């Protein structure tokens, strides 16, 4: 089932947002941009703004933060914009200059602590995180999901089998995407 056309404008923001929560989260672990990934010295091409990102690697974004929404609505949730003021009141965090990188970017994701999940919308979390298709994509450090020898990526690791900690990352990635969604004024029912 595609997505709805009333929820594409919130798929490339809700994207946008994930990428800058995910290049904070490596930047406080040590993390600088660089060309070509390398492990040991902690280097990442992907420390640029969304924007900059490669085309490939923007619409697997796109497609990771459309299928997030996707699987919301197989779950039946009703989502939809309830507060059309709350973007304009949106902040970003305002991070020390410890946090640019050599290339300009310094992350700026939302500011949410405002935000609180209901009771259903924590549930909804839940079984996001619980559902057959989630995945802990462990080379690129994030959630995603998986929709259609060796056929499988065993990369993309079934949330059922990670450990607590990963569960938690995973589980907690989920929790910022409605979050986010929360915070751009739609109702989560």
């Amino acid at each position: 089932i595609v997505l709805p056309p009333h929820l594409e404008r919130i798929r490339e923001k809700l994207a946008e947002n994930i990428h800058e929560l995910w290049a904070l989260t490596r930047i406080e672990q040590g993390w600088t941009y660089g060309p070509v990934r390398d492990d040991n010295k902690r280097l990442h091409p992907a420390l640029v703004n969304f924007h900059s990102l490669p085309e490939p690697e923007r619409n697997y974004n796109l497609q990771m933060s459309g299928e997030t929404l996707k699987t919301l609505l197989a779950l039946g949730a009703h989502v939809g914009m309830a507060d059309e003021k709350a973007e304009d009141n949106l902040k970003k965090t305002k991070l020390p200059k410890t946090y640019m990188m050599s290339n300009g970017y310094k992350p700026a994701p939302l500011d949410l602590s405002h935000v609180r999940l209901t009771p259903a919308q924590t549930t909804l979390v839940d079984r996001l995180a619980e559902n057959g298709h989630n995945v802990w994509a462990r080379d690129r450090v994030a959630q995603g999901w998986s929709y259609s020898p060796a056929r499988r990526n065993p990369r993309l690791v079934p949330y059922r089998l990670l450990d607590e900690a990963t569960k938690r990352s995973n589980r907690d990635s989920l929790a910022q995407a409605v979050r986010t969604l929360l915070g751009y004024g739609y109702n989560i029912e």
